[PDB]
């Protein structure tokens, strides 16, 4: 799991039978200080989180009980300490 | 998954038999400004895509299910991307 | 499996079914000298780790094990660690 | 999966009994232009590579369908490689 | 699968029950060139590994009730690397 930021959004109509109805997000990967690291990331929108949101997002097989998805966001943050 | 343009494509004759009829194509992974970097994948192409389209790549056990020995294929074209800031 | 050091913890109210009621941490990677490299991550608590505390963070579908959406989970708190 | 390219072998008698009777080659991953980058890793021979050769990797679960422990192993050995621009 | 080097050793009480009598190794990722690079990682040992000794560790699922995900799967008998 990581923190990420929703950048914005993908859409495609030419998709696999599994990604169906789903929501595509571009996710930026945040560090410990919430800045922002080179990474993005194309993940499955579940919980319904909105552009600027800070989200945490699974990665992997874990993504899969949300498929071929292998990123979804799992949850929305509402407060970090470090 | 991430973002992907099909650079070319690669052809082998003594394959597995799980990759037997696939299409292996060039990937090369794309920022958010779909300007690609350095990083670059054999993919499994699976809803047909040609050269210099941008299409979106899933990779691990998820790919599998496109007995395969598949970690990374094309589970669809990009129609629109969207890149935002908000306040 | 790598060597970590609880930095923080992550509040989350809208998050997924199967993350009620977990414990979600904030663990940097550490190096052999248990010295942190920039990689962080943001693990499920099991074993009860607090603030400052070395951990053992196992990552991928061995994380499951703690129909999860875990993909990183601490298995074992540190005692000691040596670098022969 | 990816390109790379046999650069040596591994041998080993203490294994586990799911690396019984295979060749462990040294593969070092090559980029799109065919340029090998500083990665290396050990995988299973499978198609039956030789020193030298251009094969196609691959790696996580998906290597263990060749109870394995291999989670890198080689799936076809590459006849050609086109890498292209349009428009 | 990758190259290593068992640099130490680590000791934890209060461990998942998966990881009860397990010997937790610290192996250095080693390239071609038998040269550790930066990368470190906590493997299981299964075949009896010793300070100082090459093995081969595989990494994942393929490692593994287990929440191991990354073993000691052989030890390195020779290496070679034609060029
Ligand atoms: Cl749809
Ligand atoms: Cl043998
Ligand atoms: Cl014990």
């Amino acid at each position: 799991m990581y923190l990420g930021k929703v950048i914005g959004t993908v859409v495609s109509t030419s998709k696999n039978e599994s990604l169906s109805g789903t929501k595509l997000l571009v996710v930026a990967r945040l560090t410990e200080k919430l800045i922002p690291d080179g990474s993005t990331q194309v993940v499955v929108d579940t919980v319904g989180a909105g552009n600027g949101e800070i989200v945490i997002v699974s990665c992997g097989s874990s993504a899969r009980q949300s498929s071929v998805i292998d990123a979804a966001v799992v949850g929305i943050v509402d407060t970090v300490e470090t």
